[PDB]
């Protein structure tokens, strides 16, 4: 079950393209031409995907404390549910971890400076969680 994943860029409303360096570093960049902005969006469940850097060949993941990190081996921490906001922006949340009692989800997100935030600090109603998927077209 490694269904073909479409190659796409993920544009943050914050004004940056998500990117993954070969060493696993994940942040944002205004340079859309950089190959590190290309990701394989791989379907692994009903609107649940894996996000793999094409150049780095590493998966975006989130651990039990909310820290985003890069993983070579695929594990359940590499699974992100895809939801919609304003029927335009897409938000990616952990399928394993969330806030105790409230049930609030944890999301992939970038701050104004184009840097990654801790998953529990990223809110669905905040721009930090909002992304615009831009397929390069296959």
């Amino acid at each position: 079950p490694q269904l073909k994943g479409i190659v796409t860029r993920l544009f943050s409303q914050q004004g940056y393209f998500l990117q993954m360096h070969p060493d696993g570093t994940i942040d944002g960049t205004k340079d859309e031409n950089s190959d590190y902005t290309l990701f394989n969006l791989i379907p692994v469940g009903l609107r649940v995907v894996a996000i793999q850097g094409v150049k780095a060949s590493l998966y975006v993941a989130m651990n039990g404390e909310g820290y985003l990190y890069s993983s070579d081996v695929f594990t359940p921490e590499c699974k992100f549910k895809e939801s919609v906001f304003e029927n335009y922006y897409v938000i990616y949340s952990s399928t394993l971890y969330r806030q105790q009692e409230s049930g609030r989800a944890w999301f992939l997100g970038l701050n104004k400076e184009g840097q990654i935030m801790k998953g529990n600090r990223v809110k669905k109603t905040k721009p930090s969680s909002h992304f615009v998927p831009k397929p390069i077209e296959v």
